[PDB]
Parts: structure tokens; sequence; C-alpha cells
């Protein structure tokens, strides 16, 4: 029985150590399972078995106990090694490669949401990226490569999954956190080389002109690509002078990064590996003539890419639906898929995706089995929503402290919140606060702050929220499991899968 490993844990430790029933494992003639402390809330692995295998953990031993040959205890602490021999005795607990197959990526901004993002797969034929966070992310939050993949397996380990998963290297852009995030053994690298991306409407016509002729000094575009056709289903589409002028001054060093981020990645990375271009940070809609030229480009330099990001037309802000008109959106997106499977097939990805639910049978009509959507800041969102349920005057607070940060915190993003349109709180019976994660421009002035909350220290050393906030995170474990996975479950379910 599991009560009586409950209770033997209990009388031979003094701590009421509750256990996972989903996370019990058994390979080979050994147990692993996960336990939470009811008092202060920390989780902890449990080997029950052999004298070699409970050997190379590291643990405090809680004696033999009689098992179906007697089977050795030893409790045990999540560092990176002991999750790493974990994974050794669980192979599933390892990242792959996700191919072809449509994928949805639930990025934690927190480490410990990965359960409930399990709970939103469930029942669906969609490869799961479950380690996904940015180089920005994690310098905001204090993470790193290793830390996002250990938290992710960890909750997996929590679930009981034992199907495949990924781990995305979000939005990358210099070399060396590439190789950390080979290091760490992440299975896809989302390369961004906006430091690249020239904003026509921007520049003067002079810079562009003198950027354009050194990209064409250098490879010449003109004789490769001025005036050829291109015939993709119905559509013709033609490389005429001045569209190719913009779409290289836009484009050509941003195609010069990308190419260099994949031959280092094809340099150092001997395990399997797969690659998404990410072309979203472009302020006008990516034109089909320039999704040809990039797609095209990458081919022409031997650059294997599993992933295209584009900037569709309409707007795409943060933790807010899709505006814009829905059939310019519809033709567009039959334009890009299109002609994605002409120079392909690849899989187009939605940066920023969370909530835009109006867009999404859209998506899965055209893109259909071919897309990945990216989203981080929603299961934050609805994090807070159980913490104002929960703890109000924490939310409270946060919310006031979020307000004040909003300005310095959006002028890094792009968004166009109406701060008038904030609800005054003041009023607000404490029943109500969740509601208001319900607001748009509260949900964004909440979603881009995380970092400032997250971090945000006073005088004496101590932090402001990040203790109470993960405090009260874990004495309502399921209502957050329940939120977030159910929000979760909802994206996967308007997108046809
Ligand atoms: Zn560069
Ligand atoms: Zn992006």
């Amino acid at each position: 029985d599991r009560e009586m490993l409950e209770g033997y844990l209990k009388d031979r430790l003094g701590k009421v150590l509750e256990i996972y029933p989903a996370s019990v494992k058994r390979k080979e003639d050994a147990i692993f399972f996960m336990v939470k402390n009811r008092e202060d809330g920390e989780k902890y692995l449990v080997v029950i078995g052999s004298a070699d295998v409970t050997e190379e953990f590291s643990g405090d031993y809680v004696g033999e106990i009689a098992l179906e040959a007697k089977s050795k205890v030893k409790i045990s602490e999540r560092n990176h090694n002991n999750l790493l021999v974990l994974r050794q005795y669980l192979p599933w607990l390892n990242p792959s490669v996700c191919g072809k197959r449509s994928s949805f990526g639930t990025g934690d901004r927190l480490g410990i949401a990965t359960p409930a993002h399990v709970k939103a797969f469930e029942g669906k034929e969609c490869f799961p990226f479950l380690a996904q966070q940015s180089v920005r992310e994690m310098s905001r939050t204090g993470r790193n490569w290793l830390s996002v993949l250990d938290d992710a397996i960890w909750g997996i380990f929590e679930s009981g999954y034992e199907g495949a998963f990924g781990a995305d290297a979000d939005h990358v852009k210099d070399l060396e956190d590439i190789k950390t995030a080979i290091d760490a053994g992440y299975t896809m690298f989302t390369i961004d080389p906006s430091d690249h991306v020239l904003d026509p409407s921007t520049i003067d016509k002079a810079a562009a002109e003198h950027v354009f002729f050194e990209l064409n000094e250098r490879h010449d575009f003109l004789s490769k690509y001025e005036e050829k056709v291109y015939e993709i289903g119905g559509r013709k589409y033609t490389f005429d002078r001045d569209s190719l002028i913009e779409t290289v001054i836009t484009y050509g060093k941003a195609v010069d990064h990308v190419e260099k981020c994949y031959l280092f990645l094809k340099e150092n990375n001997r395990n399997p590996f797969e690659l998404e271009v990410s072309v979203d940070e472009t302020s006008t809609p990516t034109t089909p003539l320039a999704h040809i030229f990039i797609v095209e480009e990458l081919k022409r330099r031997g650059v294997v890419f599993t992933n295209l990001a584009l900037r569709f037309v309409g707007e795409w802000q943060k933790a807010i639906d899709y505006i814009g008109d829905l059939k310019e959106l519809d033709s567009t997106l039959a334009e890009h898929a299109a002609i994605a499977e002409v120079l392909g097939p690849y899989k187009l990805s939605l940066h920023s995706g969370s909530d835009k639910f109006s867009a999404y049978p859209y998506f899965a009509k055209h893109v259909g089995n071919l897309f990945h959507v990216k989203t981080a800041g929603t299961s934050y969102l609805e994090a807070i929503r159980v913490v104002a349920r929960f703890s109000p005057e924490l939310y409270r607070r946060i919310h006031e402290f979020a307000l004040q940060r909003f300005e310095k915190d959006r002028a890094s993003y792009h968004v166009t919140t109406d701060l008038s349109k904030v609800p005054d709180i003041s009023k607000i019976p404490d029943s109500q606060l969740e509601d208001l994660l319900n607001e748009p421009n509260t949900r964004q002035v909440i979603h881009i702050t995380y970092g400032s909350v997250l971090t945000a220290r006073n005088s004496d050393g101590s932090y402001l929220f990040r203790d109470e906030l993960f405090k009260t995170l874990s004495e309502h474990e399921r209502e957050h499991y329940e939120q977030v996975a159910s929000h979760i479950r909802k994206h996967l379910d308007l997108l046809g899968v």
C-alpha cells in the first residue's frame, strides 16, 4: 500500500511526506517516486531498491523496507546530478527532436508549471515543447538553460509522463548562448537575427543605399533573383527590382547572421537538433516575395531549418486577442502556406501566439499539421489569477507595483495598452480581483512586468513578492494546475488537435 510507505517515511523521518501516485516508476528491480512535504511544500526524490542503484544518488538513507530480499530507501534532493542519474534510469526523461509533426510550446517563466502543461496535452496528438524560455526571460528571472530544462524534467517526473517532449532554446542571438544551450542538451534552437533586421520605414534613403550596395557587391543578388519568376500554386511571384532591393536591405545581414549560427551548430552539436529561424521582428508584415527570398537564400547557403517564424499581417500584442481583418489574415496565410510547401516543406511558427484565439481556426486550416505556436506569458497570467484568488492582498501590492514599472518594462516591447482602461482597484472587492486578469490592459501590464516583480528587493534584502508568490502557488497546487492546464488546452483545442 501507498499509505504504509507514507507511514514508513513519517515514522522514520518525522515529516509528513505525501506521495504523488502518478510519479511512481519501476525499472529493473527499483522504484522511483516524488513526495511533497506538507509543512513547507518542498519536494523530494525517493529511490527504493538495490545496493548499487541507491548508491548513485546523493541522498540520506532511511533504512531497508521489506519489498514484495530487502530494498534500501534513499531520499534525495533534485539537484542537477541526481536528476541526471534519474534520466539515466528513466530514459524518457530526455528531450527529443520534434520533426514535421505539429507542436505547441508551453514556456514556464516560473519553473513550477510543467505538470499542468502535461495535463493540457493529455489525449492530444501534438508534440509538446515543455522546456522553453528565451535568453531575455532567463536574464530577467535569474535562470539558465540548465535550470529551465531541469525544472521541466522535474515537472514531467511529477506528472508521470513517459512520452516525447522538446526543449526550445528560445530567441537566441549570440553564439555563446547557443554553446551553453548545446551543453544543456536542448533539442531546438530558435535563432533570432533582429540585431541585423533593418526596418525600411525608419532609415534614411542613403543608409539603405549603402547597405544594399555592400550586400550586392558581396553576394550579387541582382543577377540571381532580379526578374526571376516563382509560380507557386495559382499565384506567380516576380522579383521586380525595387521589391528585391528592399527585401535585401531588410533581411540580408539577418540571413548572414542566421547562416553563421547554423554553421556554428553544425560544427559543435553532435547530438540531434532542429532549427527555427525567426523573422517575427519586422514591423511590416512579411511579404510573400520576402518569404521566398529568405527561404531561397537559406537553401542556397545549405541552411537546414524546420520552423520559419513569419511576421503575419495584423496585430500580435501580448496577452490579448488578434486584432485585424480576419479575411486578409486568411488569404495571406493561404499565400505563406502554399509557398512553404513548394519551397520546403517546413513548419510555420507563430511567435507571440498566446491567446490569439480568433486566428487559430485559420491557422489550423491552411497551416494544418505543420504549425508551431509559442506561449510563455499566459501561464504566468493564469498563475497571477490564482494568486489574486487566494492571496488578494499580495495581488493588490503586485498590481500597484506593476502599474509603476509598466513604462520602463514596456519600452523594451511594443504594446498599445490603454492605461485609462485599467480598472481602479481601491474599490474592487478582493473576491473580484482575479476577474481583472480578464481585462486586456491589466493583462498586458501584468504580462510584461514579470521580471520586476519576480526580482524586486526590499531595503533589508528581503524580496517584495517572489517568496510570497511561490508560497501561495505551492499551497494551492491543484488550483494552479487546473487553471494553467485548462487554458493551454483551450489553445490546443482551438488549433484542431
Ligand atoms: Zn551577429
Ligand atoms: Zn519573436
